[PDB]
């Protein structure tokens, strides 16, 4: 049973070094996800995250349980889990997308004046996931593998 799981979270503003945290998150995500057959997308803007995970239900659920404990974010808002009809984010172990004009236009047109994904509801994910799929990935210059960031 392949599923898609989506959540939004607040970035832990206590962590001053955002750039190192984002590079560390993507290094860890891409290595673990590639090994465990998970793909998806991570959006960051306005001190908040949106993530979608795709893959085998048990692995996705165990990964989400781990992410919920991560020091780097808090106030996790679980949006949905559902059986996948197509593997939309197959191309990325973990795609990274930041604020772009299409996403800013989406938020403003529905009456939000911030781009914080905690403001999204499940119906918005129709348009928002499509925007994350078509967005140019944001390049972040991450070390080649997770072993390089520890010991
Ligand atoms: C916003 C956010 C997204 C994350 N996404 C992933 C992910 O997709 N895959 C992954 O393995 N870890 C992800 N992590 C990292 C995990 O929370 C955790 O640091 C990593 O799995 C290492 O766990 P360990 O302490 O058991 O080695 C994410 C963390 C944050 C804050």
């Amino acid at each position: 049973m392949n599923v898609r799981l989506c959540y939004a979270s607040q970035r832990n503003e206590k962590n001053e070094d955002l750039l190192q945290d984002l590079r560390d998150i993507l290094t860890e995500a891409r290595d673990f996800n590639d090994l465990n057959g998970i793909c998806g997308v991570l959006y960051y803007a306005d001190n908040a995250f949106f993530q979608c995970l795709e893959g085998e239900q048990e692995v996705v659920e165990r990964l989400f349980e781990k992410i919920q404990k991560d020091q780097r974010h808090y106030n996790i808002k679980w949006l949905c889990t559902y059986s996948i009809d197509e593997h939309s984010f197959q191309r990325w172990s973990m795609k990274y997308v930041q604020r772009n004009t299409n996403i800013e236009t989406f938020f403003l047109n529905m009456g939000e004046n911030t781009f914080n994904p905690l403001l999204l509801n499940q119906q918005n994910l129709k348009f928002f996931l499509n925007e994350l799929l078509i967005a140019e990935q944001t390049k972040m210059n991450t070390v080649k593998k997770v072993g390089m960031v520890n010991r």
